[PDB]
């Protein structure tokens, strides 16, 4: 009955309050999906339909004979929609006696990793049973620009920004890519590459450029997949993903819970199916620092 | 999962059982609101 | 068994089934009576 320090002396009578909700590190969620086009389709694939050209207008003549004039020829791009599987192991007498409700932290823990693990694979993916980050679609010197290739602007020095006229080839990215993309473009950078961009000052020592932390009025998605600032890497992109990057997913998560592999546990096994590249090669630019 | 357990606290705290027969149940109880009571008896009986 | 917290839980046991035969045999008995003492007999020597 006495103090509630000491155990034998009442002690025993304190029962720690824990947390409501099992908390847990709040890790990066900035996944490019909330920018790019996300379509659901419930198919093997997505198959886009883009124009790679235009028209020809005539400004007729009062007498001209109007000859047939050209007509936009038409690219098909597949969204193979590969898919996104975990299986976590937990334990049937854990479940029983974990006041916590162990299955929706695990559905909502999973969907936290593939929000997470799928922002990866839409920007540095390769292609193999996974979406291709736009980082792997051979990129090709910018005014070189072909339909089939992502174009890019040179800085100058090899490791690192220009050596005398730096910040004209962050510039320059902006105004080489098209009006009307820049209406709603954003950078993608990592988070040690935005920082190497702040740390960027004038002759003075001050700041040269001036909580979403955007760029030169334009956004900025701080990606973690993007590489860093290295010899020859593509550190900085720019672009309208609305547009230029198209995402085909099935908006759920599939758990199947397995009790019977694992017997005394019940393995939920859990897989959305997730995929998308590029659809307007246009429409991102990027910012090799090769020269 | 170890950590998220958390048993079962018996809802009322118990006691070693003790015996309750206190010589009540057979003796005279008198309420009495005063500072003493006192009994009047007969040490000795009467003559005929 | 307690299967423990922790384990791959294997298959037990399952009681082994045997089979008991009763061969259910005959009981029998071939009294040889006679013919002369079963008819030039005062008593019933068939039914007894």
């Amino acid at each position: 009955a006495l103090n509630s320090a000491v155990a034998a002396e009442g002690g025993y009578l304190v029962d720690p309050q824990t947390s409501e909700t099992i908390r847990g590190v709040l890790r990066s969620t900035a996944s490019l999906r909330q920018i790019a086009s996300v379509v659901n389709v419930e198919a093997t694939s997505f198959d886009v339909l883009v124009d790679k050209t235009d028209m020809g207008s005539g400004w007729a003549s009062e007498t001209a004979a109007l000859s047939e004039t050209a007509t936009p020829q038409i690219d098909r791009i597949t969204i193979p929609l590969h898919e996104l599987a975990a299986m976590p192991k937990a334990s049937q007498r854990l479940l029983d006696d974990s006041a916590f409700d162990i299955e929706t932290w695990l559905a909502n823990r999973i969907a936290d990793k593939f929000a997470r693990a799928e922002a990866a694979a839409f920007i540095s993916g390769d292609g193999v049973d996974k979406p291709t980050g736009f980082l792997t679609k051979t990129k090709v010197a910018n005014g070189a620009w072909a339909w089939g290739s992502l174009g890019y602007v040179a800085t100058g020095a090899a490791g690192d920004f220009a050596a005398v006229n730096a910040s004209d080839a962050v510039v320059d990215l902006v105004y080489a890519l098209g009006a009307e993309y820049r209406a709603n473009a954003s950078f993608v950078m990592n988070s040690k590459t935005a920082g190497a961009v702040r740390k960027m000052k004038d002759a003075d020592g001050r700041f040269l450029w001036a909580e979403p932390a955007r760029l030169m009025g334009y956004p900025v998605l701080i990606a973690e997949d993007m590489p860093d600032i290295a010899a020859n890497a593509y550190a900085i992109a720019f672009g309208d993903f609305g547009n230029g990057y198209t995402i085909a997913e099935r908006p759920d998560l599939r758990v199947l819970r397995d009790p019977f592999s694992a017997k005394p546990h019940v393995l939920f096994y859990a897989s959305k199916r997730v995929g998308g590249d590029v659809s307007d090669f246009a429409a991102i630019k990027l910012l090799k620092f090769a020269a």
